[PDB]
């Protein structure tokens, strides 16, 4: 599986000098950015491959991190407006739907889980606790963010 760093790795010069404005989900539109956002919604298989959020993937985890009747709602609006995009863009406005909903805070957080449980920096239980959060601060300034 291609990583997350391995997408970051091969954004173009213009995108590589706004990466830490990416890793904190800061919204930046046009092409590039939706070839970026694919690449790392299916890195940590949150997206099927032509981009499609995939409700299961997200369902029970955003309810574990916080319960919550409205990540339900919010899955199924954005994943029905994804649909009605073009599969160039599908993975980037599931992403951007999601983030704008209010899902988006706990999707943060899941997302945050997955890059580092992927990359075997915490156990695959982990929870979003003070020292997590203290984890990933030090991870993102290893990367100069
Ligand atoms: N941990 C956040 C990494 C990221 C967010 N958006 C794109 N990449």
């Amino acid at each position: 599986m291609e990583t997350v760093q391995d997408c970051e790795n091969k954004l173009p010069p213009s995108l590589k000098s706004r990466l830490c404005e990416i890793r904190r989900y800061e919204i930046i539109e046009g092409p590039e950015m939706d070839k970026h956002i694919h690449c790392v919604m299916r890195a940590l298989d949150f997206v099927y491959e032509d981009g499609r959020g995939d409700y299961h993937k997200l369902y029970d985890p955003l309810n574990i991190i916080e319960l919550d009747k409205r990540h339900d709602v919010n899955l199924e609006k954005c994943i029905g407006e994804c649909v009605q995009v073009p599969t160039s863009e599908r993975a980037h406005v599931f992403y951007k739907c999601l983030l704008k909903s209010t899902t988006g805070r706990t999707f943060k957080k899941v997302f945050d889980l997955m890059e580092l449980k992927k990359a075997g920096k915490v156990p695959q239980h982990q929870r979003y606790t003070a020292e997590f959060v203290q984890i990933m601060k030090d991870y993102d300034k290893a990367l100069n963010c």
